């Protein structure tokens, strides 16, 4: 019965590290690049770029997510919205496809409309989040299409080889974008039980979801980091 549906110390807590290790992360790869090759140092950016983006996130959500506001509902449906981590995504996870996009000879119009799904997925995603009543779930399915969407999308240069820089990638990029996909499924489940059906309490979704951001993001980057150096190198 929507349980606990406010936000406290529990999830700020959680918030602060999550903060910490996003912005040691941004600084580790920040000080890292400055050593590395030319032809690499995009990469770096890319992955700062999102650590820091992750980090500034973090850090409104823990300073301000005690304020338990704002809210969607009403009386026992009330529920805590916390809708910084949707703008966070909107940057962050077209520049996580990126990292993978940088290893192919896709198209402009293919990105496109890969990049196009994915903002429309989180688009779909914080106003299901401010829906109250069952048409939150139109919102929620359209959203569920569009990550079906741009994973099809990305898996075309598994085995389209006009679409492959090397052969060579092709083992990393599909082992990486498995682990992305895996990864990613998961945020709507937790939307799916949180945002949208009140079934798990807000501390267990800032939980959740932070895991899944430490997985999704500085983990994965250093995945693209290693692979992105070993093909350099050989
Ligand atoms: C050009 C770089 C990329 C774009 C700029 C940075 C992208 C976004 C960065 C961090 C995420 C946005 C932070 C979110 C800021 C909103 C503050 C908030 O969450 O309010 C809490 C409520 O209590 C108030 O209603
Ligand atoms: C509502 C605000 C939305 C903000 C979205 C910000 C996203 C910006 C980050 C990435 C956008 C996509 C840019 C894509 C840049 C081109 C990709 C590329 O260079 O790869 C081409 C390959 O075929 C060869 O390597
Ligand atoms: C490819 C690897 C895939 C990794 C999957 C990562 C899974 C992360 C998502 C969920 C993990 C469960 C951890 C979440 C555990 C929440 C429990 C909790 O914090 O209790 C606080 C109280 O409020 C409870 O009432
Ligand atoms: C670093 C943050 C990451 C990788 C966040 C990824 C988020 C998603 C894949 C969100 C997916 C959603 C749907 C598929 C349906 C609508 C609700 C969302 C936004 C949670
Ligand atoms: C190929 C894309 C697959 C899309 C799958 C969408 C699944 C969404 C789960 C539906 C949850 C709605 C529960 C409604 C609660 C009343
Ligand atoms: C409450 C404890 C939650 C622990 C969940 C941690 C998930 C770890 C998944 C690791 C798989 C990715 C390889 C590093
Ligand atoms: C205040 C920063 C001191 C320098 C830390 C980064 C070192 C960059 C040197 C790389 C040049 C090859
Ligand atoms: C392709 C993405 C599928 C996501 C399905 C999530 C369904 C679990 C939500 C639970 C709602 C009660
Ligand atoms: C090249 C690294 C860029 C790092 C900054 C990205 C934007 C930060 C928004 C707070
Ligand atoms: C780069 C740091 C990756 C951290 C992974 C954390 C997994 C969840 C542990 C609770």
């Amino acid at each position: 019965s929507n349980p606990n549906p406010f936000q406290t110390t529990l999830g700020t807590d959680a918030q602060w590290v999550v903060f910490a290790v996003m912005a040691l992360a941004a600084i580790v790869f920040s000080i890292a690049v400055q050593f590395r090759p030319l032809p690499l140092r995009l990469t770096y950016y890319v992955n700062i770029a999102i650590c820091t983006i992750a980090a500034t996130a973090y850090y409104a959500m823990a300073v301000n997510g005690g304020d338990n506001k704002p809210t969607a509902g009403t009386g026992a449906d009330e529920r805590q919205v916390i809708y910084a981590r949707y703008i966070d995504w909107v940057f962050t996870t077209p520049l996580l496809l990126l990292d993978l996009v940088l290893l192919t000879n896709m198209p402009a119009t293919m990105i496109a409309w890969i990049m196009g799904a994915d903002i429309a997925m989180i688009a779909f995603g914080i106003i299901g989040a401010f829906t109250v009543g069952s048409y939150k779930w139109f919102y929620f399915v359209v959203g569920c299409i569009m990550l079906a969407v741009l994973a099809w999308g990305m898996i075309n240069p598994i085995f389209k080889e006009e679409l492959q820089k090397h052969k060579e990638y092709t083992g990393a990029y599909t082992t990486l974008l498995i682990y992305l996909i895996v990864l990613w499924v998961i945020y709507p489940i937790v939307w799916g039980l949180g945002a949208g059906g009140h079934i798990i309490g807000v501390d267990v979704e800032i939980i959740a979801m932070g895991i899944l951001d430490l997985l999704a993001k500085p983990l994965y980057a250093i995945g693209v980091l290693i692979t992105v150096e070993v093909v350099y190198g050989k």
